[PDB]
């Protein structure tokens, strides 16, 4: 699969999501360049307003798109299951509120890598720094572990997002995550190592709709 990683590939994500009963749409659309772990989209709520802050959903929202250094490249999971993909499972919880749970499906269709995704979150509070809102228009994150998973000829992810308050505190997001092949061929079981992200949030000045641009860049490490 890594050869299809070779130049910019374009990138399509759809999301429906319910939080609490309040249901939600987004599309997003970019490109990806792995050979720098580099991505750009723009993701915009077609169903109106999003009803959680843009940064809760960054994660969500295609690691075959990370740098793996050539002495790593043996641990590329991600890029291993494609073309026919892999699907992403995930609980986000939310530190003293609310969780995510997640299912997408990362393949290619044609030439565009496609992220599609079911979002479901329960349990916020109504006035939470979730539903409240009060969550800074970025986020700083940990190392991404990751890890084989054998039994499932997959891989188990954890790591953590740590999100701003508007009030100078921070509202951690606990991920746990779940890869498998969609396809029954070989893939890449790697040994434990870690990405390491980082990215920008901004916003297209001439969009009116509600929407987020995001620029991404991942590379694999500890190995
Ligand atoms: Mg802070
Ligand atoms: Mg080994």
């Amino acid at each position: 699969g890594e050869e299809l990683f070779t130049g910019v590939v374009p990138i399509l994500v759809e999301l429906d999501g319910d939080v609490n009963g309040h249901k939600f749409s987004v599309s997003g659309e970019g490109e990806g360049d792995a050979t720098y772990g580099k991505l750009t989209l723009k993701f915009i709520c077609t169903t109106g307003k999003l009803p959680v802050p843009w940064p809760t959903l960054v994660t969500t929202f295609v690691q075959c798109f990370s740098r793996y250094p050539d002495h790593m490249k043996r641990h590329d999971f991600f890029k291993s299951a494609m073309p026919e993909g892999y699907v992403q499972e995930r609980t986000i919880f939310f530190k003293d509120d609310g969780n995510y749970k997640t299912r997408a499906e990362v393949k290619f269709e044609g030439d565009t890598l496609v992220n599609r995704i079911e979002l479901k979150g329960i349990d916020f509070k109504e006035d939470g720094n979730i539903l409240g809102h009060k969550l800074e228009y970025n986020y700083n994150s940990g190392n991404v572990y990751i890890m084989a998973d054998k039994q499932k000829n997959g891989i188990k992810v954890n790591f953590k997002i740590r999100h701003n308050i508007e009030d100078g505190s921070v509202q951690l997001a606990d991920h746990y995550q779940q890869n498998t092949p969609i396809g029954d061929g070989p893939v890449l079981l790697p040994d434990n190592h870690y990405l390491s992200c980082q990215s920008a949030l901004s916003k297209d000045p001439n969009e009116k709709r509600d929407h987020m641009v995001l620029l991404e860049f991942v590379t694999a490490a500890g190995i």
